[PDB]
């Protein structure tokens, strides 16, 4: 069930239809948190068959159930999870069956991939940023936009210096 | 088939038995990439009817083939992939639904465990530096030692840096 929370989380700001859930997916959320188009209607029925969501006719809203369902799952401390798997560290960790010129021409691929990844989310910084506060309307944006870029940031910066160390 | 070329280049310095391959994946390795245990012997099967290792008696070697597989693999350059999943920053994304003292109750428990992470991790980096050049055989750990150590490091700006801010 990888997209309970996220869409009952959708709805906390009021009603939203099915195709809007999609693009909240398929845009400013699948980036972090991606869905199967497949997935979201079986959740939704789901959501609804458990009393979490109702709806009129489709758009859908959040229940008092289905608010306190998402508030008891936000404030809950959990583990964090696993390192989240990454191929090319997969292919770091081999890397003594790599020549020094296969292991700089794949480091600079994956640094090029980085930096223009981080260019992406540079531009959607300065687009959402066209003064920010807790209780912003746009924080939960400005929070995964600026986690996403120093996430990328710190990644262009290690595979830099292990470029300097290869060559 | 998740684990093939994880399996190809466990064997990438010589043989291994299964016990030998599961501990890798139970300690250095299944960090960045786990395995589940019901997982390996399927994949040497499967490995082993493709041609890619063989065996001795049960030690389990590359062949030829397996060593060309996984070369093939490692200077492949593949697109990075989707952000990976991070149930946190769900949660910052709707963090609207939080008050500021639920927010930072919910910000500090992550800094505080992320923190606890990275103390592990420079432990374990201390141990290791107890000169790293490319072709060092300890090369392939130190990468992704320092690129966990990195990652947790800017994870743990990034928290304080909300705290400041929701604080």
């Amino acid at each position: 069930r990888v997209l309970k929370y996220a869409i009952l989380g959708l709805l906390r700001k009021g009603e939203l239809s099915g195709y809007d859930i999609t693009s909240y997916f398929k845009e400013e959320l699948g980036q972090f948190w991606s869905a199967k188009h497949s997935q979201i209607y079986p959740e939704l029925k789901k959501l609804t068959d458990e009393g979490f969501i109702t709806f009129r006719t489709k758009m859908y809203t959040l229940t008092d159930s289905g608010k306190q369902e998402l508030h008891d799952w936000l404030i809950r401390h959990q583990p964090i999870p696993e390192t989240v798997k990454d191929e090319f560290m997969l292919k770091a960790y081999f890397i003594s069956s790599l020549s020094r010129q296969e292991a700089s021409d794949l480091f600079t691929d994956q640094l090029l991939k980085r930096k223009a990844k981080l260019s992406d989310l540079q531009g959607s910084y300065e687009k959402l940023m066209a003064p920010m506060s807790f209780s912003s309307p746009d924080f939960g944006h400005y929070l995964v936009l600026t986690k996403a870029l120093e996430r990328e940031k710190n990644y262009v910066s290690w595979l830099e210096s292990i470029l300097a160390m290869i060559d």
